[PDB]
């Protein structure tokens, strides 16, 4: 639904990027996340691809997706209206500190079945839509620790093909899942020891892969390490590795 500038109230800061800032804010009472694009290029081309994005997003409904709730759609306030992770990022909150008392193994597994739950969605949209950058970082939280793929750099989660400036592929954020889930597991940071270019290289070029812990569930350690496939198409299905993660977390 269309959305007044004037409508909205914004509050403090909460993140930003390229594209601009987001900022928690107040809309008819309602709680929101508003993400302000701060390019002064108001042309039709511009602001008719930001219209484009805007139709796809109306057409996503998931439990597991960040819930889109309105667009300002007016120069100058290029807007998206969603819904408040109070939380934020997975990656910060993972590496936080006190994070492993805070989550409990059983946890931090349901938080990845919701990011599964959400991939899956997102695989399935005719035609499906493939998320190559996704990473923990993208990924929001909200109260009750409910994770949610957040759809509107840096290679630590970009599958070995996508390092290799190859051909987009369905199975690549498979792999990128693999690092998640991981990161869940062990609460480690990924190659925390290498800059960007040696991730590059490391993971795209010799085939190295994030260490896993003896001492890791054998059940999780598989699931990861049938998302690290060299070859893409023999990972699992985002379906597939629903199945296998809702033993765990029951």
């Amino acid at each position: 639904m269309d959305i007044p500038w004037c409508d909205l109230n914004i509050k403090e800061k909460i993140g930003a990027g390229s594209f601009g800032t987001v900022h928690r804010a107040e809309w008819h009472g309602s709680d929101v996340a508003v993400k302000i694009l701060m390019e002064q290029d108001f042309h039709a081309e511009r602001v008719n691809e930001f219209l484009r994005e805007v139709a796809i997003m109306k057409r996503l409904r998931h439990p597991n997706i960040v819930l889109f709730m309105g667009a300002v759609t007016q120069p100058p306030n290029l807007s998206i209206v969603t819904e408040y992770l109070s939380r934020g990022s997975l990656y910060r909150l993972l590496h936080k500190s006190g994070a492993r008392e805070q989550l409990d193994e059983r946890r931090r597994l349901s938080m990845a079945y919701d990011v599964a739950k959400g991939m899956n969605y997102l695989h399935n949209r005719n035609p499906p839509i493939v998320h190559r950058n996704l990473k923990s970082p993208n990924l929001l939280v909200d109260k009750k620790y409910t994770v949610k793929v957040c759809d509107f750099g840096t290679p630590e989660w970009m599958a070995p093909e996508v390092l290799r400036d190859e051909p987009s592929n369905e199975k690549s954020d498979v792999y990128s899942f693999g690092v998640i889930l991981w990161e869940l597991a062990t609460l480690q940071q990924p190659w925390g020891n290498l800059n960007p270019a040696q991730v590059v290289a490391a993971v795209g070029f010799k085939c190295k892969r994030l260490e896993i812990p003896r001492n890791l569930n054998p059940q999780v350690a598989a699931i990861i390490e049938g998302c690290w496939t060299n070859e893409p198409w023999k990972r699992p299905s985002f379906a597939t590795i629903m199945d296998l993660l809702r033993p765990l977390i029951k």
